[PDB]
């Protein structure tokens, strides 16, 4: 590694040490030993530790703070990734390997809120990376364009419920983009954590969204991951939402080669998204449990759930609507991940009904 990058690394390490109230997993796990062990390393694509940690150095409010510029980085900088992955995912040892893909028995999934008084909408997403393309910080503009063509052409073959249209972000009207984001379908533009990871270069080239006309099946192209594959609808019918996601992911996988790792399962740009890559969520109102929000977050954590705002992570709740989802994605099957959301949300609703 070049001196300028080493210099920047020493200054970032210092900045993290000095930030007394920073609570990122980067600060917690980047010890002097770990840092010295990997700061002179570089991947075959030229990714350095600075590329890995810069977002967490610049955004001290990060919860995690690191990303992988390429797949190799997960091992080149293993002494930092491994403890962070073990911490975030609630246990994932050096000797552990993510299990084979296993959607489970869908008929064991239920309707999460039959009377309809708490849950607004239910969503399940996965992420996938295309074999032969590195993650965002290592992509060229031309590669973004190649990937967009490949994914949009593949999605032109979706049929029946999943048939839909690709809408590139380049050329999309501001009004349409804002409506799709306000309606919770399209990814936000301008995320500071992704920007400082150099994940948004050449924006909006190569970025876009595919969706069926009802907007119950969507695919994001070239946001944080090469693909995010999404099923969602109003209400609490997790069984329906999940079955549509399964159908779509199995069909897309038969067509496009995605990166999968013996230890980490499906590869993604952030270590929180490895393994199953799955985030199953509800938009839910729980006014009594959320009155003291520390009670909401504490309750959620005991069910291995995460609370996000209405417009996603790093946002506030609006009108009492919280996004609550499984936090863990690696070291448990797809079935186990969606069941952590189902089981936890059914109990939070029971607790809300029982609360004073
Ligand atoms: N259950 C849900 N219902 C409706 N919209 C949802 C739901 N869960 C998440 N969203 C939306 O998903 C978008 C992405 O939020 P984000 O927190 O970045 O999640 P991810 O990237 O994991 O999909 C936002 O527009 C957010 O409002
Ligand atoms: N979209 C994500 N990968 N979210 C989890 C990480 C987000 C951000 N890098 C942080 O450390 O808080
Ligand atoms: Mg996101």
């Amino acid at each position: 590694v070049d001196q300028a990058t080493l210099d920047k690394l020493e200054a970032g390490f210092k900045k993290l040490q000095e930030a007394s109230d920073c609570k990122s997993l980067l600060k917690k796990h980047l010890t002097k030993d770990v840092f010295d062990s990997i700061k002179n390393k570089k991947t075959g694509m030229g990714a350095t530790l600075l590329d890995v940690i810069q977002s967490g150095v610049e955004n001290l409010d990060s919860g995690v703070g690191i990303y992988a510029p390429d797949a190799e980085s997960y091992r080149t900088f293993g002494p930092l990734f491994d403890p962070i992955i073990d911490d975030y995912h609630g246990g994932f040892k050096l000797t552990d390997k993510h299990p084979p893909k296993q959607w489970g028995d869908i008929n064991t999934l239920v309707g999460l809120d039959p009377a309809g008084q708490f849950i607004i909408s239910t969503r399940v997403r996965c992420g996938r990376s295309l074999q032969g393309y590195p993650f965002n910080p290592c992509l060229t503009a031309e590669q973004y364009k190649e990937m967009e063509e490949k994914v949009s052409s593949t999605l032109s073959s979706m049929e029946d419920e999943l048939k839909g249209t690709y809408y590139p972000l380049t050329g999309m009207s501001k009004a349409t983009q804002q409506q799709l984001i306000d309606d919770h379908f399209l990814f936000k533009e301008g995320d500071r954590f992704l920007q400082t990871a150099n994940a948004c270069r050449y924006w909006p080239t190569g970025r876009g969204i595919f969706h069926n006309d009802a907007k119950t099946f969507l695919v994001w192209v070239n946001e944080e991951d090469h693909l995010r594959i999404i099923s969602m609808q109003k209400g609490g019918d997790l069984k329906t939402v999940y079955k549509r996601l399964v159908t779509a992911v199995d069909n897309i996988e038969s067509k496009l080669p995605f990166s999968h790792d013996d230890r980490f399962g499906f590869l993604t740009f952030c270590p929180t998204n490895l393994g199953t890559t799955m985030r199953a969520s509800v938009h839910i109102q729980l006014p009594k449990l959320a009155k003291d929000r520390k009670v909401l977050e504490d309750i959620a954590s005991k069910f291995n759930l995460q609370v996000r705002g209405t417009r996603g992570e790093h946002t506030e709740s609006e009108g009492g609507v919280y996004d609550i989802s499984n936090k863990r994605r690696l070291g448990l099957t797809e079935y186990q991940a969606v069941r952590e959301m189902q089981d936890g949300i059914l109990e939070m609703i029971k607790m809300e009904k029982a609360a004073a």
